[PDB]
């Protein structure tokens, strides 16, 4: 169709389909290789990216061009991997991924967005969907073109360090929430068939579904391990999110670290293969998790050669290797000219890799958009983001009699308030996880706003505000106070590092929050990833208040707290009695619950 130098895959007007096939039957067997391989930019050079042909890039957790970067600084690094991907011969471009989990999270000065199980406190799909769509242009913004969301676990123990990447205990809410792809992707068409790939363009990024399957339901919530159940319950707690992925056209989905009865999911072909190619007729790729391979032998990596065999056999399409490229590429090679790897399964992996490229525009517009770096942390997507968070707020008590007036809300008005807890002034703490780092961090690491400052912005003129981290009883009596606002909470983490077994918050928290409450009446908010040992900050308090993990906007928590909207809020998950209960779920056969799965106070708006 009409230059005499003209090539069929280069052609914008021709069908996916059509330029997958023409692009595949044109490529070596080290190009093919080339397109299934994902490397940290941390490893990737201009010659690294042309001479293995690469098909991706990652950011992992905290691997950024230098801290502080701007949104053009991500442009420019991204472009000059492009451009070097773009020399090669066929010239395919790269990928690029990264954990935009809850905003474009690595990122300084993006906008945060609650976590995702206060999301499932909030039982709206079309707020999860709008931040879906904020999330794509603070992405974009920086250059990258997939986002490793959304996390569909179901996580059925708060002991596991993941709990507040999953929407809900509840597979119901989890599916509903589903509504953050066509926000990432845009919407699919009318016509469309269920587990095709969809991105509108390059406003819009590719969405990943994670982690294929079970990654919810490990024994005792440790992070990676087994998940023993039988058929029935993998498909009626763990699957059922990802038959609603597939009919909003979800791009990709990651393959989990954890085992399904023992058998790990990155080499099993039954439900890889079997199950969400075969079944579910997923057409677009499946990616590993980081060194998920390398992790199906015990120990890790101690067998990198069945690795390559066993994930590809499996029915992986694109590794995230994400390091040891020369050593994967060269395995993989191997297998194949041994025979040990037919090329049909080559072929399958690369044809669903192009597949997603060429439907999300990716060949058209391979390059950043310089006017799209004024999408980051934009005043809309913070207005967002705030409403997000104080939708996401379950009011747990509000009053210690059923007599006493009610605390909350609060008036703006009063000579002198008191707020303090280890939680009031520190944003990294009330953003947690996958913040600037993949453990987050502590303090002021990015644009935001802390309860304290929120509190601030909120109160008359002539409402002094006094801040104190952790006061003594004697200075909270005598300090003319007429009430406190006190924050408390878990520390940010991520994985295994927040497996945790006892679920108690760190102290000074309970401590403070039993000072405080002595001395003045006091509304705690609670900052969490999950339930958390509450009695002991229930009897002290006045009111409480489960905050989750709001992110940068603390004007959400304040918006509820001083009566400018309700709480509305639902818990997602139950609130456990005790520990040694777990795992507790609703519908159990014996179901103890502190605070059921539904339950929340409200309030009216002042
Ligand atoms: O990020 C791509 C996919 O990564 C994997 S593993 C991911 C871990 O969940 C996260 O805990 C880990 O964080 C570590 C940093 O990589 C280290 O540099 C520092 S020293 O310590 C932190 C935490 O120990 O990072 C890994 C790489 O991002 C996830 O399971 C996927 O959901 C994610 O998409
Ligand atoms: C589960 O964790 C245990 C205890 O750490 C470990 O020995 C075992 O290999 C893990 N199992 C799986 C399937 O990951
Ligand atoms: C609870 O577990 C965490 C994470 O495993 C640990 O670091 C902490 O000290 C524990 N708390 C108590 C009271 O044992
Ligand atoms: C809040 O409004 C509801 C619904 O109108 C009402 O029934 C309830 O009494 C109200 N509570 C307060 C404190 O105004």
């Amino acid at each position: 169709h009409h230059a005499a130098d003209y090539v069929l895959y280069k052609d914008a007007t021709k069908p996916v389909e059509d330029r997958v096939a023409d692009l595949l039957g044109r490529m070596t067997l080290a190009e093919k290789i080339g397109q299934m391989t994902q490397i940290e930019r941390l490893v990737a050079t201009p010659d690294v990216l042309r001479d293995n042909f690469i098909g991706s890039l990652l950011s992992g957790g905290g691997s950024v061009p230098r801290k502080g970067a701007t949104a053009k600084e991500w442009q420019d690094m991204v472009d000059g991997f492009q451009k070097a991907c773009m020399s090669t011969r066929l010239g395919i471009p790269m990928i690029y991924g990264i954990d935009a989990v809850h905003g474009q999270n690595n990122v300084y000065g993006a906008t945060i967005f609650p976590h995702n199980v206060g999301l499932g406190a909030t039982r709206d799909p079309y707020l999860v969907k709008r931040i879906g769509e904020a999330t794509a242009l603070e992405v974009r913004a920086t250059g990258i073109q997939y986002a490793f969301a959304p996390c569909i676990a179901v996580c059925r123990d708060p002991r596991w360090g993941r709990c507040y990447e999953s929407y809900s205990e509840d597979r119901r809410i989890v599916q509903s929430m589903t509504e953050l792809i066509p926000g990432l992707q845009g919407d699919v068409p009318k016509d469309f068939t269920s587990g095709m790939p969809f991105v509108a363009g390059k406003n819009k990024v590719a969405a990943c579904a994670k982690h294929f399957v079970g990654d919810g339901g490990t024994v005792d919530g440790i992070n990676e391990n087994n998940t023993i159940i039988n058929r029935e319950g993998l498909m009626n707690i763990h699957m059922p999110a990802y038959k609603n992925a597939m009919d909003k056209g979800v791009s990709t989905v990651m393959i989990s670290y954890s085992s399904w009865n023992g058998v790990k999911m990155h080499a099993n072909q039954d439900l890889v293969t079997g199950y969400l190619k075969d079944t579910l007729k997923f057409k677009g790729f499946v990616i590993s998790d980081w060194e998920g391979i390398d992790r199906i032998t015990t120990p890790a990596g101690s067998d990198y050669s069945y690795s390559v065999k066993a994930s590809i056999l499996a029915g992986l399409d694109m590794i995230m290797v994400p390091n040891k490229y020369q050593q994967f590429i060269s395995i993989l090679t191997g297998h194949v000219n041994g025979g040990v790897i037919p090329m049909s399964r080559i072929d399958d992996a690369v044809t669903r890799i192009l597949r997603v490229k060429f439907t999300m525009g990716l060949f058209e517009n391979p390059y950043a958009d310089p006017a799209m770096a004024e999408q980051l942390g934009k005043q809309e997507h913070r207005d967002l983001a705030r409403e997000a968070a104080r939708k996401s707020l379950v009011l747990l008590k509000n009053g210690k009699t059923s007599t006493d007036a009610p605390l909350l809300p609060l008036p703006k008005k009063a000579p002198k308030i008191l707020v303090a807890g280890s939680h009031a002034d520190n944003l990294g703490y009330q953003c947690g996880g996958w913040t600037i780092e993949a453990q987050g961090d502590t303090g002021r690491t990015t644009v935001g706003t802390t309860i304290l400052e929120a509190v601030k912005a909120a109160v008359d003129p002539s409402t002094v505000v006094v801040f104190a981290e952790n006061p003594d009883a004697e200075f909270v009596k005598s300090g003319g106070f007429s009430y406190a606002i006190v924050a408390v909470g878990e520390h940010p983490y991520t994985e295994t590092k927040g497996d945790n077994l006892n679920l108690t918050i760190p102290e000074p928290g309970l401590s403070t929050v039993q000072a405080v409450c002595g001395g003045v009446r006091c509304a705690t908010v609670l900052i969490s990833g999950r339930p958390v040992v509450v009695q002991p900050l229930l009897a002290a308090s006045d009111a409480l208040v489960a905050a989750w993990l709001p992110g940068s906007e603390g004007q959400g928590v304040t918006d509820a707290l001083f009566g400018d909207f309700g709480f509305t809020g639902r818990l997602p998950r139950t609130w456990f009695k005790s520990v040694d209960q777990l795992p507790m779920n609703v519908g159990d056969a014996h179901y103890d619950p502190l605070f059921r799965l539904g339950y929340g106070l409200t309030t009216n708006a002042t």
